[PDB]
């Protein structure tokens, strides 16, 4: 083990997106509290803020909404590509290989692009993920368009193939901006690495989406999704923790590396996700969600986090689960891209070593010798 | 130090370069890439059962499967090489999962067998209307590669240079791409992942592309007089001299020495009057002029080049070589794991009050 293992605490960059842990708002996007652009906001309005800088004018937001909306439907070639990912196929590599096509298709040959490039991937993100998956699990193929004016409500009306609920809508728009940003970690990371050799936005995009695809970063709310269905009763879920936290089980969604006191995107999520609850007439999955958030409180003090009622909020809009990181990407593209933006403009990145722990140097032995 | 490697050392006192201790010099000069390759995934040079069972089994992985040629199929003629190697690794990921890290050698050993036909079946289909057969005669990648690319046997000299050149760019410590590879295998995601990234990454240009750039420069001349005139007149205007110089190396760049030597071989089968010549005289001057050496990726144009290969697709080459070190590299990242999250230095403004769409 290294001291300067992880490189936690070393500065690898210099950023103004976003803040995140600091006094007041726990986390702001260029100085906004992440909770009241939740609450006010539709997720163009935020991806606006982080890619041109500034929160939009109504007739800025009118002409960035449209724009977007001509940018919805996928080349043919890119649709004949995914037609042939296996059903089987983790989603997320959907994603990235979906990015990867796209970069061959519609490359980005200047800097000068790289705004269109970004808003090109938010538009079609939705339909890569949805075509790939309605064709191999329905066996359809789908119109790529809606007639959503918002990407929260386009990625549903693909998914569903009807006109979501307003209320869903909303939803989907506050779990967008909630997961657009989130300062240096190991994705956000990673597509700075890959701009620091100013590699196009493609590939930035698609290394950021595998690292997210390791279980240490992407797929916590995937994971809580896996252990409050478990449950038919709330008193049966908190029974079963109790058990797992004796065999130390370590459980997802709760706790934070950075926040100290809560995730201020928990509260946010939490309370839409009671409002879903309520309009489909769930009464068990939000009543476990609440018994277990009381009991890891009771027993660990750990609050949760941003993850934790992400799980049942999706499931009550009818999403699998297996696109619920996928639905991050949509979301995260956002902060990613912007990140690489800066990259671009400021090209500073740390540059780490290693320690040689290896054999000494020896004399090369001949095939027949060995 | 963001963390530790058995696999290289670059620089340091005695041979500079080193595999897991072996002179990367007495490597090029005496194995094939496979016992290489097979150093570095799994620990040991092979002994003579051991390498005839490596080749045996990288044979058997050489082919691509169907879906992923119709998906090589679609990507445009005028792609970025770089990003049909990305495309490649990213949608054999989906049809050959790494469903555990068990099957972590495996998989990187398929992506060894399988790189040459990614590049080439895409090359051919797109620039010679031909869909290839992915197999071949050649018992080794580097000749497999040549095969693939011409479509005819390749001179045991080009097999020879071949793998001479995917041994001396195999593995070099740390450096973008191999960083970009351990930044995705720190969040425990799949091998896959971690080697489309660091193509990703490979495919900036101040990462990757130097040997092709080294090409743009040695091409310009019609002679040694006149690049020598040409040289001494960008070195007049502090011009950077593509293929020159290293930021570790201090008086010479290891591979240099042993690609050089070959490059010269290739001129000579092929009856080059100009490209060496021209090569060695840039050399001479910078030497004369500067005391700058050159690295790795200089003589590597002129070799490539004799050996048929266009231009871009130099970079891909290099991902056919060090894709060995990044999955070696990805190996130690899982072995002894800590997620990496760095700091930021935040230069933005002060929170401030949310502002109405209205009052904007
Ligand atoms: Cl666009």
């Amino acid at each position: 083990v290294l001291s300067g293992a992880g490189l936690r605490g070393q500065v690898a960059g210099q950023t103004a997106l976003s803040t995140v842990g600091q006094e007041g708002a726990g986390l702001t996007y260029r100085g906004y509290d992440v909770r009241d652009l939740a609450a006010a906001a539709i997720f163009e309005e935020v991806a606006y803020l982080l890619l041109y800088g500034e929160l939009p004018n109504k007739q800025q937001l009118d002409a960035y909404l449209k724009k977007l909306q001509g940018q919805r439907d996928l080349p043919q070639a890119l649709k004949e590509v995914l037609e042939r990912i296996p059903k089987d196929a983790h989603p997320m590599d959907v994603m990235r290989t979906g990015a990867s096509v796209l970069g061959t298709l519609e490359p980005e040959l200047s800097f000068d692009q790289q705004r269109d490039v970004a808003d090109r991937l938010l538009a079609a993100f939705p339909a890569i993920m949805t075509y790939w998956y309605r064709f191999t699990h329905e066996g359809q193929r789908i119109d790529c368009n809606s007639d959503e004016p918002t990407i929260g409500g386009h990625f549903l009306a693909l998914l569903h193939g009807k006109k979501p609920s307003e209320l869903h809508v909303k939803v989907m728009n506050v779990s967008l901006i909630l997961y657009a940003e989130h300062e240096f970690n190991a994705s956000t990371f990673t597509a700075r690495v890959c701009a620091s050799t100013l590699s196009d936005l493609y590939s930035c995009v698609t290394g950021a989406i595998g690292s997210l695809r390791g279980p240490l970063h992407g797929g916590a709310n995937e994971a809580a999704m896996e252990l409050i269905e478990r449950f038919s009763s709330p008193q049966e879920a908190t029974a079963e923790l109790l058990k797992m936290l004796e065999r130390k089980d370590k459980i997802m969604g709760f706790g934070h590396a950075i926040y100290k006191d809560s995730d201020p995107r928990n509260e946010v999520i939490k309370g839409w996700s009671k409002q879903l609850a309520d309009e489909v007439g769930d009464k068990v999955l939000f009543a476990v969600s609440e018994a277990i958030d009381k009991t890891m409180w009771e027993q660990k003090k750990l609050f949760p986090n941003a993850d934790f009622y992400h799980a049942s909020a999706y499931h009550f809009m009818g999403i699998p689960t297996k696109l619920f990181t996928p639905i991050f990407v949509c979301s995260r593209t956002s902060g990613w891209t912007a990140h690489v933006f800066e990259q671009r403009a400021n090209n500073r990145i740390i540059r780490p070593s290693a320690e040689y722990t290896g054999v000494e140097q020896r004399a090369f032995v001949p095939l027949e010798q060995r």
